[PDB]
């Protein structure tokens, strides 16, 4: 199945907003990213996407489509707005050995903040 997500320059939990910031998937989903605004990419956050991911990064103002292939938690971000929260979770298949991990990393405060939220 497929999951669509906007890139918004202000949504419902701010500016610089994925909606949804929370994707439920299984291994072979797929993910479509849409610049709904412009000024927005994806791209994976270093040592935020389960072991053996292949690591990604599209072009603004780009419709990305990504193939989710290895189960656990991905943290993916907007290149320009990561700074300002622009974040996504991804959790492929249930109960994701890296989840703690990712929400232990070292991220700026608001994307702390965001992520606190989407994964409650
Ligand atoms: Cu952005």
């Amino acid at each position: 199945e497929n999951i669509e997500v906007h890139m918004l320059n202000k949504g419902a939990e701010g500016a610089m907003v994925f909606e949804p910031a929370y994707i439920k998937a299984n291994p072979g989903d797929t993910v479509t990213f849409i610049p709904v605004d412009k000024g927005h990419n994806v791209e994976s956050i270093k040592d935020m996407i389960p072991e053996g991911a292949e690591k990604f990064k599209s072009k603004i103002n780009e419709n990305y489509v990504l193939t989710v292939t290895q189960p656990g938690a991905y943290l993916v971000k907007c290149t320009p707005h990561y700074a300002m929260g622009m974040i996504a979770l991804i959790a492929v298949g249930d109960s994701p050995a890296n989840l703690d991990q990712i929400v232990s990393a070292k991220k700026p405060k608001i994307v702390q903040e965001r992520l606190e939220k989407v994964i409650a």
